[PDB]
């Protein structure tokens, strides 16, 4: 509270790490659904259904222009990314196995980096 504070944990290299973090996320193999936003116009049902579409290169270009305020809103847009899919996707087919993979990879990067 005011005046109150617990001690600062050191924040400073949080954008490094992130943009770490993306670029190991990039660079999977099984990264290819999203790596650009879905085309709205092409894939029937997303613009509708999708609220708030997020993938990675919207994500690095949040990143590099300083739209994140803290590493938290940096992980809800990763983790976005993996909601949509989930409600667009099968489990059970390509991309629906993708997301889980990316979610998984991406979480234990999270975690070491930052909980560990
Ligand atoms: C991520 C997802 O729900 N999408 C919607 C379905 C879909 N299909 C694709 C085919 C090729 C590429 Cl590169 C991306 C896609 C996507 C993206």
């Amino acid at each position: 509270s005011m005046s109150v504070k617990k001690p600062k944990r050191d924040d400073s290299k949080d954008l490094a790490l992130c943009s770490m973090i993306l670029t190991e996320m990039e660079t999977h193999e099984d990264a290819w659904p999203f790596l650009l936003p879905v085309n709205l116009k092409l894939v029937p049902g997303y613009k509708k259904v999708i609220k708030k579409p997020m993938d990675f290169s919207t994500i690095r270009e949040k990143l590099s222009s300083g739209q994140y305020p803290n590493l938290e809103t940096f992980a809800l847009d990763v983790r976005l990314v993996f909601d949509n899919c989930e409600t667009f996707n099968e489990d059970d087919s390509d991309i629906g196995r993708a997301g889980h993979n990316m979610r998984k990879y991406f979480e234990k990067k999270w975690t070491d980096t930052f909980k560990v």
